[PDB]
């Protein structure tokens, strides 16, 4: 009926609106943006397109309906989609192939399912433990030991591969290759029409290091085909399991597919987890004693934890949840409008617009969140999470697209976090100042701290 046009701040003479797009994390600047307008969602013009803002937790809600909004590959994942094809996380839910490894995969991402990954990520989080026994009062490089943390977890659960990452300071070629893709990727997201011969040649070897990584994984999947067909790992599963709808097993071109999709997916966004909530422990050291406290009483001595430890853990996991609420890693994630929709009762979405949920803004709004700017871990007790508002907390995503991965993070950096605390007091030599960098994910650079081997006498129980 009667519409109101989308808030737009009033723009600047030279830049337009693309200088809220400058700098190291422009999520960041998108939300300061919205700490200024109440409405909760606003309009920016970048050079050709609309881009929308939402996070009020009413309209979220609506954004979040699937009836009518949904996640879209339709451009904002396509660059993506050249490494991870038609797997779960760069494919359209109407292609056949979303579907099938959909409901393949879920029973085995499931928190039942958890117990059969503990010991390979219990083996690499060992590792870690070791690296920093080894390098005592030098800096630990935290972002950098993290993403060698989840590469290495994910790699074993995923298809049985040891990179062995923290054995030497180089990565795996392999990763050095995901890496350099990745990172090419998000730069084939800005760039200027004409291009210079030094990207045309970073081109060719963009693709070449995507073959070297396809190369890689089917090489392991052939040849996992001959002799066997399933060692526990994901893959196993993905040889044998058919879909329970259609009759079908996964192509081996998807299934190459949904390892890359598990690397893609899954290590910076558990990674940043990991570095944040570390950051997070520094900054409210309180937090950090209570941890300290779960971990010498449930872990005493050099007592190597079982899933069962794991999963008695409840300081460690509201930890967790809160940092994803201060510093959920994948932070701009947007759905398409099926129809001309109405937000609000006021605000129109035409069909084909994105609107992206701006998380950081939408964890800390204030009609949802009472104190949002305080790190505070009992928001997440049973209680206390039944009453938050249901659309205001979504850092693994919504509805059929939500994170798959998500037991699989959880546990792996519940752990991860269960025997740092184990071994190691931390320290912070250089007054850290928290510095943010954007790509596919959020993440804090330059971060780094010294660990120091807990003594006997500095544990807590008896
Ligand atoms: C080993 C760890 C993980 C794996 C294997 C994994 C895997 C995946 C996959 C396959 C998808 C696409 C699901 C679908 O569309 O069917 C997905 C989506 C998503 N994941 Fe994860 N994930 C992991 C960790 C994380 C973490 C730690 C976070 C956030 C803190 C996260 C946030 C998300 C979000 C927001 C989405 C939805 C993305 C979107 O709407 O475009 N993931 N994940």
């Amino acid at each position: 009926r009667i519409l109101a046009p989308i808030p737009s701040p009033p723009k600047h003479p030279q830049y337009g609106h693309l200088h809220y797009l400058a700098g190291d994390a422009p999520v960041l600047n998108f939300f300061q943006l919205a700490r200024q307008i109440p409405e909760g969602l606003f309009q920016l013009d970048i050079q050709g397109r609309t881009l929308i803002q939402a996070y009020d937790p009413n309209l979220v809600a609506e954004l979040t309906d699937e009836r009518r909004f949904q996640k879209r590959v339709h451009p904002a994942y396509t660059n993506i989609r050249n490494l991870g094809g038609d797997g779960l996380f760069t494919s359209d839910s109407f292609e056949p192939n979303w579907g099938k490894a959909h409901r393949i995969l879920l029973p085995a991402f499931s928190q039942r399912a958890m117990k059969g990954y503990f010991g390979q990520m219990l083996e690499v989080a060992q590792a870690l433990v070791g690296k920093w026994e080894r390098t005592q009062g030098q800096d630990v490089r935290v972002a950098d030991d993290m993403t060698r943390l989840t590469l290495d977890t994910i790699s074993l659960s995923g298809f049985d591969y040891r990179f062995r990452s923290f054995d030497k300071d180089e990565l795996h070629p392999f990763l050095q290759a995901l890496a350099r893709a990745m990172h090419h990727t998000m730069t084939m997201n800005s760039r200027p029409p004409v291009l210079t011969p030094e990207m045309e040649e970073a081109d060719r070897a963009y693709w070449a290091d995507i073959a070297s990584m396809n190369e890689l994984v089917d090489e392991v999947i052939r040849e996992r085909r001959g002799h066997g067909g399933g060692g526990g790992d994901l893959l196993g599963l993905m040889l044998n399991a058919t879909d329970p709808e259609t009759g079908e097993r996964l192509s081996d071109e998807n299934i190459r597919y949904q390892v890359m999709t598990f690397l893609i997916a899954g290590h910076e966004t558990t990674s940043g987890l990991l570095a944040f909530t570390l950051y997070l422990l520094l900054r409210h050291p309180h937090v950090l004693a209570q941890a300290y406290a779960e971990v010498d009483r449930l872990l005493p001595g050099d007592a190597v934890p079982t899933y069962d430890t794991v999963m008695r853990l409840d300081v460690i996991p509201r930890i967790l949840d809160e940092a994803l609420r201060f510093w959920s890693t994948i932070p701009n994630y947007a759905v398409t409008a099926l129809q001309d929709e109405v937000i609000g009762g006021k605000y129109e979405i035409r069909k084909g617009q994105q609107v992206a949920l701006l998380i950081p803004a939408l964890h800390r709004h204030p009609a949802a969140w009472t104190n949002p700017d305080e790190f505070d871990i009992d928001r997440w007790t049973s209680e206390n999470r039944r009453t938050h508002h249901p659309a205001a907390y979504k850092p693994f995503g919504n509805g059929m697209r939500a994170c798959i991965g998500r037991q699989f993070a959880l546990t792996e950096a519940k752990l991860a976090l269960l025997l740092i605390l184990q071994k190691f007091a931390l320290s912070d030599p250089y007054d850290y100042h928290l510095k943010v960098k954007q790509s596919l994910t959020i993440k804090p650079e330059d971060f780094a701290l010294r660990v120091r081997e807990r003594r006997p006498h500095e544990r807590f129980s008896v």
